[PDB]
Parts: structure tokens; sequence; C-alpha cells
């Protein structure tokens, strides 16, 4: 049950459509709400298979316009271009790090984990991702595994759209359990 | 100064258009020729700014069909999705590794240097790239700097489309010289 819980979805242009819409649908189905947070105001271009433009999604706030205390969790959807744009923006990376340091549950799927590497979160973390992130994540000090869904220290990761059924269940469990500060000391 | 020199261009779907077409035109203007090498037959999808689909370009050869001795050099264009796709294919990474190990000049622009990380070439290399690759290239053991065009061990790197004029000028003088297996020992 996510009644009264609000989840931040951090995403730029290039986000994999299904990796935004399907977990968002799980969060609302569990009774929670989500808000789409981004670099610039307006809309964000979603993709299918990284390069086929699909629908556009309205951004609720720019990253500098929100605080960590407004949210009970963080979702980092993939699509190759999206996290690659996010990792270059200081306010974006500060928000991801701050979310973590405040004990808030974090879910990243597919290319999404790139933000966990940029912020240093990956270091000593058990996690998965899309196969192309294996190198950077292992170099970054991660305990990288190839599994459909991995949870460590309130951080949920998955590899791909087909992991969504298992990811959606796990993200809801973790968003519901709440503050993981004590597991991150 | 490239008459009789043939340059292999390795690119997948998601290739930044100008990073394919501009260096190719500079090679052809120099008297040289190029061939587009890829993962699958037919065409690849080029993009503008990573996410706006532009023109499709015809593939000449699949990567698991061509020989190193066939070429005098290697171009690795960027666009985010393309090297991310390229780096998961063993055939494609073995081909960029054999080109290096035989001493042939290599040029990589923007996200293109990802293949140089996957393949171990980035270790001990002075190089640049699009800014988002800084973290991985650093952890891979590269000497990463923020510069217009870097050449080391006959590997030419540049950051972005703005760097095209300098990149293009450098690659023509590097493809002209050839055989750097003495510098990579
Ligand atoms: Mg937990």
């Amino acid at each position: 049950d996510l009644t009264g819980k609000k989840i931040a979805i951090l995403a730029a242009d290039g986000v994999e459509e299904i990796e935004l819409t399907s977990p968002r649908a799980a969060i609302e189905a569990a009774g929670g709400t989500t808000e789409l947070i981004s670099l610039e105001p307006g809309e964000i271009q979603s993709m299918k298979g990284d390069i086929e433009p699909q629908e556009k999604y309205r951004v609720d706030h720019v990253v500098s316009e929100v605080q960590v205390s407004d949210y009970d969790g963080l979702l980092l959807p993939g699509g190759t271009v999206n996290p690659d744009k996010l990792r270059l923006e200081e306010g974006a990376m500060k928000f991801v790090r701050d979310m973590y340091d405040a004990g808030k549950p974090i879910a990243a799927i597919c290319h999404g984990p790139w933000s966990l590497s940029e912020t240093g979160i990956a270091q000593g973390l058990k996690m998965t991702s899309w196969s192309s992130l294996k190198r950077e994540l292992t170099l970054a000090g991660a305990q990288w595994v190839d599994e459909e869904c991995v949870t460590d220290k309130g951080v949920v990761t998955s590899r791909k759209p087909d992991d969504l059924p298992a990811f959606n269940k796990k993200i809801v469990e973790e968003f519901a359990e709440g503050d993981h500060s004590s597991r991150r000391k």
C-alpha cells in the first residue's frame, strides 16, 4: 500500500516509454502517486527500443524546483539517451544522491542505473542493469549480477522491459517499507 | 592525402548523422574511400541530437564478414545509442581490437570512444570524448582531458560536432601516416 506516498520519476528526453509508464502504473495501482521530474520544463520525448520516438510526457517540475522531503521514493527509468543526459546535470545528480543519503528507496531499470554510478551510489552495491552498463558499474565498485530483480540497501534494479513484472512488485514492497537510512549507514 | 586508403566505419542504429557523414566527406575529399561496417545487413538509422530519426544509410558489410587487412583505418562515430549497441557484440569489439593491435589509425568522436573502453584500448590512453563518458573512461584507466581533438598512439578522439573541423583535419593526417603498432608496444 502506497496511499499517501509520492514517488519522483527522474527522466530526460530519450526515456524508454514502457519503463516510465509500467512502473508508474504499478505505483498508482498500489495507491501511490508519481510526479515526473526533469531537466527542463514542458515535455519529454519517450522512445521505443531507444530510437523510435513515441509519446511525449509532461514534466511536473524541473529538478531545481523540488526538494527530497516531498518524496517517499525515486524511480530512474532507462532508455539509453535519458540517463546519459541526466548524468551531466549537477542538480539532477545532487537530487539522486540526496534521495539516497536521506534513506529514500530507489528503483532504477535498464540504462537507469547510470545515475547510481555517477553519484557514487553503485560502490559496494549489489545490483543489476542492462548488459552494456556492466563494465562501468563493475569498475565503479558494484557487486554486479545478471538477475531480473535485485534489491540491496533499499535500491531496486532490473535489466530490461521483460523484468517489469518482477521489478514492479519489488519497487512497491520497497516504497512501502520506507526509510532505509539504517541499512545505508 | 588519402588516395588508395580505405577507411572502415563501424556504426549501428542510433548513429549521430553528422558524425558519420562529415568525416566520411573529409576522407573522400582527401582522395580516400570508406565502407560502412555494422551488426546486421541493410541500413542503419541515423539520428539528429540522439533522438530525432534522420536518414537511413546502407550497410556495406556485416562485422563478422570483413578483414582487418582490408582497411587502412577505422572511424568510430558517436550518437548515444550506437556505441551502446556496438559494445555488446563480440564480433564488433574483436574487430576494433584487431584494428588496434595491427597498428591501424583509429578515430572516435563523441560517444564513439565507448568501444575503446569495452575493448581495453582506453587503458593508458590520452584521450577525450563527449563529457558523459568521462567517468567510465577514467575508471578504465584513460588519461581523460576536455579538449577539441586529442591524438595518442594514433588514436584520434574528439568530443562533439563542434570539433568536426579539427577532428576531420587530424584524421586525414593520421590516416595518411599509418602503422602505430610501434607506439602501442
Ligand atoms: Mg528493503
